[PDB]
């Protein structure tokens, strides 16, 4: 019982087969170490430390997801508009997960069910030096079964055990957790789950998924996506402690009971001075620096892992980071082109959340209108994305002639072709917003800066298309640049400098001489 | 081959054992006459024609949906919530239609493929005096396999054959059809397409749905969701001359081809004029009296039917009646309480679309909060409501103390429950309308009255809920109607006389006491 299937160990060898992985056996510091190399190769290949300070028995691998070409490289993708449609067919066809022995699970070679301290064998960090806690951010949640509608369950939550095998729970208010945990808010028994960790690459792709409801409500089978997305079914396997499943290749496993009635603190001083929405925690996904809840508490009751030996791999990332961003903004992407697709289909022909954008905050969606009939789905597009993608501050609708992944193309649009008065969309205001963004956590006032007292002040939908029957002009002419080839004026030297001396919107704007 | 499974002749006889059919063997001109009987008794139980004038082979069943208390019964539903939340069950659990063979479907008794003059067949009626024209409404449209992504689309689409086997194809834009003939709109081929007369009921009931496409999606089973809401699969049957497939068990069927680029004048008048939206063509779903339009051909090459000694039935009704009202806004409920339910389950408790409220203009949605930080999602409903439902112009959201089938209980909600300061929303203002309505289709101006010059206002979002944590204060508070008897005072003469005196508002508050 000691092979992964498409496991995150084969993703480690596929990179060192191609050259992607950089390896060291350096011991890095948990604290403020291992998110401060992160940062500073922001977007870059993985990274993998052997040898991580007081964790003799862990490995640590950070910018997995790092730079978008490496992951659609392992996924067999040719580029983000291929990634986006291949996606959503594999969340409209997802393969059912295959259960397999208790006896075969390579997560399940060790099992704890005594001497539970989650802190001495789950690698916690320090994102920066303003935090006081360490904290568990490289797990992800898997309810399968019963407690969602027959369906599965995969996502992030970020964990803080300081009563030793007891810790909080953070869960976003209306994500599948959140429905899970309303729909069993009042009942007797605690909801059993397990928390995976060192997962497969595909599995941690679709839990980057978030506020995509309209697509994948609950009861859908996102284990099924992710094994629709790797090419094969995903294995499980029976809990030893609880009734529950797991995935069968992770690299270490949680079993447990949430208590969604049994609120805690999620660091020592907030839970001192007693109120929430302050006293940092870490950086969050809108790009600010963190603030403690409460929360509800994680009972462990049993930690299973590979043999210690083989020292399991981890995936510990900072937030703000372009690994997280992909992780979560790959899927919403898929899950708005499908939407898009399902109101009108032919119109929307590519969406991109960009690293910039907040990844629950922002989103951007190139249409073509092909008749005068086709005229104003885009704003339709913009309503329904702000409606079913909850706190969605920013939505931009751009023309076919636009480069969706350059953000200064995309100020260019916001400059040039849309009229102030008639173009920004304010659809819901007093709806359902994020906590997290700071905008609107600072409408909360005078009381607690929680979820209960702010106030969403409506999104933003900006349409920034080309009216139909005026694409004339609205040209973007072209320049010659296909028409002329350097190499007949000036040598190879001269051309590379100048070639060297280019970066930013001139590399877009040279590509299609526009 | 001459027995229908769950067909429209078992349907007749059911209504005939409980007592709910009223039949006459009077002749009954489809000129005036059949849709002036239905709109005399509009909501009422089903009537059946045993002759029609001109047309001695051929029943005319109408009402059928006209009260939607039998069509529950019929359905094996206690109430309309019950009926919505089936519905919505069945439009998430399809039952594939089984194929039968070509000998043993009751539709292909009879096979014309030569004589092909639709009008002398298929029976076309005229809803007022002021239409010039007879045209044929009872028919559903029937695409299955290839051309509907290996779904199945079944709906309305009234037709005018002025030209013997080839007739006018009204086609809503943003429909399932009109999205089959936009990716087919340059196609060598015409699209095959057979339309079904006398179908079951439940075909009916799902053909019934329009714009609810992202519970609906192309590509979806319609026909599957009908063979879920009867509990049964939908048999289909290959087609004669064409490459496609029908309901077995209908009455009427014509095979042909869709002809996208063929448009003709739906109406001689208009055609001499040649203008489209004036020329009054019938009256449609939104009240109003009708226009005439440019529209594709459909050609028909077959025209197959049950043994014309038994007589088969058609179904001809006019456009605004409680029938139509009813087969259109009872999948929309269903499909409109799905999503809701998608976006945040347990909210949502209640969805109604009301007759006044012109199929696709509008709709009621109830919301129960259960918590401070549910509060605001009835905004995102109202705005995902109207992004996602096509030209829907008003849609309400009130409490759980109050009766959504009163629209005296919703205006007094619109009048003490509403500030028109922030309760009021306008999505997107020049989206996608309906064309059909009056007041869209005024703003083409001085251009022509058709889809591609009508400027949606926006719709209009009323929030008319109480604010969580103020039920106190907006508490309606109840007479102690349960806690006497009527009988301990008067005697059952003069209860029932003052019962009597009683209609309207006064039944939904004597029953709750409010
Ligand atoms: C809002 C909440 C939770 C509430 O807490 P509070 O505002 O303090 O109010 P409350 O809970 O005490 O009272 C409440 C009363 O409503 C009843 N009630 C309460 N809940 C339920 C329920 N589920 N079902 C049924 N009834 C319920 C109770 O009946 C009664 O509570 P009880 O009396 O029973 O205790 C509040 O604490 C709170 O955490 N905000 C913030 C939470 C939040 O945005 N995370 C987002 C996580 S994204 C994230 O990280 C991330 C994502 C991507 C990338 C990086 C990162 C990072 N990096
Ligand atoms: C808007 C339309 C159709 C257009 O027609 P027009 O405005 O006149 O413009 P157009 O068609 O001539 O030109 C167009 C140009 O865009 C290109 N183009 C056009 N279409 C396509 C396409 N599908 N795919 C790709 N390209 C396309 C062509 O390339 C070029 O046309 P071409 O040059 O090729 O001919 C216009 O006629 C028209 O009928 N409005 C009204 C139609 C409408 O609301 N029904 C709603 C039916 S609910 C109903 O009853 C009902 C429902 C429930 C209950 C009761 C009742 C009743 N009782
Ligand atoms: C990639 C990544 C995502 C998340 C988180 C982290 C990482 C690295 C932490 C570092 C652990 C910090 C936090 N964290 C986190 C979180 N969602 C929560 O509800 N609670 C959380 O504490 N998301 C977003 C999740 O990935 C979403 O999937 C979300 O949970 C909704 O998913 P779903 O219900 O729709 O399935
Ligand atoms: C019940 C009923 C419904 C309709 C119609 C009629 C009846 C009796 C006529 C009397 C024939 C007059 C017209 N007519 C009609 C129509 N939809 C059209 O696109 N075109 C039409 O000429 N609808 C609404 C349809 O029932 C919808 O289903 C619509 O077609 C969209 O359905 P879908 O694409 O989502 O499946
Ligand atoms: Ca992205
Ligand atoms: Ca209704
Ligand atoms: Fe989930
Ligand atoms: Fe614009
Ligand atoms: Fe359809
Ligand atoms: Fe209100
Ligand atoms: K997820
Ligand atoms: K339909």
């Amino acid at each position: 019982e000691r092979v992964g299937e498409k496991d995150l160990r084969a993703a480690l060898e596929w990179f060192r087969s191609k050259g992607y992985l950089v390896e060291t056996n350096k011991e890095v510091n948990p604290d403020l170490e291992i998110t401060g190399l992160q940062k500073i190769f922001d977007g870059s290949l993985p990274m993998l430390f052997n040898n991580v300070k007081d964790m003799p028995h862990a490995r640590a691998i950070t910018n997995l997801f790092g730079d978008i070409r490496v992951v659609e490289e392992l996924f067999g993708w040719e580029n983000s508009l291929d990634r986006v449609k291949k996606v959503a067919r594999a969340i409209d066809h997802p393969l059912k997960p295959v259960i397999i022995g208790q006896d075969e699970a390579p997560v399940q070679e060790e099992v704890l069910t005594t001497d539970l301290d989650v802190n001495k064998w789950l690698t916690a960090i320090r994102h920066t030096p303003l935090e006081t806690e360490m904290t568990i951010g490289s797990g992800i949640s898997c309810v399968v079964g019963p407690y969602f509608d027959g369906g599965s369950h995969i996502g992030y939550n970020r964990m803080n055990f300081r009563w030793g095998n007891v810790g909080t729970f953070q869960i976003s208010p209306g994500s599948h957790m959140w429905q899970v945990m309303t729909e069993h808010y009042k009942d007797d028994e605690p909801i059993p789950l397990t928390m995976c960790f060192g997962v497969p690459p595909s599995c941690t792709y679709v839990a980057g998924a978030g506020f995509d409801y309209a697509i994948l409500p609950k009861g859908c089978d996102e284990i099924g996506i992710a094994g629709a997305i790797q090419g094969s079914p995903v294995r499980l396997v029976k809990c030893r402690t609880i009734d529950a499943y797991t995935l069968a290749d992770a690299e270490y496993v949680l079993e447990g009971y949430l208590h969604p009635r049994d609120k805690r603190y999620e660091t020592a001083e907030s839970e001192a001075a007693d109120i929430q929405g302050r006293f940092h925690f870490h950086p969050e996904w809108a790009g600010y620096m963190g603030k403690a809840y409460k929360a509800p508490t994680f009972h462990v009751t049993a930690i299973t892992m590979r043999r210690r030996e083989s020292k399991p791999i981890i995936f510990p990332l900072g937030v703000h980071t372009a690994d997280d961003a992909n992780i979560d903004t790959s899927v919403r992407e898929s899950a708005i082109f499908a939407l898009c697709e399902r109101l009108q289909p032919g119109i929307v022909q590519n969406v991109h959340i960009p690293y910039c954008m907040t990844d629950w905050g922002g989103c951007i969606i190139q249409v073509k209108k092909r008749n005068q009939i086709e005229e104003g789905w885009q704003r339709n597009f913009l309503a329904a994305i702000l409606a079913c993608s909850q706190g969605m501050r920013l939505a931009i609708a751009v023309s076919e002639d636009v480069d969706i992944y350059s953000m200064d193309d995309i100020m260019w649009c916001l400059t040039t072709r849309v009229n102030p008065q008639t173009d920004i969309l304010n659809p819901l205001p007093g709806g359902r917003g994020q906590t997290f963004m700071p905008a609107e956590r600072m409408t909360s006032g005078d009381k607690q800066w929680t979820a209960s007292n702010t106030q969403f002040e409506g999104g933003m939908g900006i349409d920034a298309t080309v009216p139909y029957g005026y694409e004339s002009d609205f040209h973007r002419p072209v320049y010659g640049v296909d028409l002329v080839k350097p190499e007949n004026f000036f040598d190879a030297k001269d051309i590379d400098k100048m070639k060297s001396r280019m970066a930013g919107w001139v590399l877009s704007l040279a590509r299609t001489g526009r």
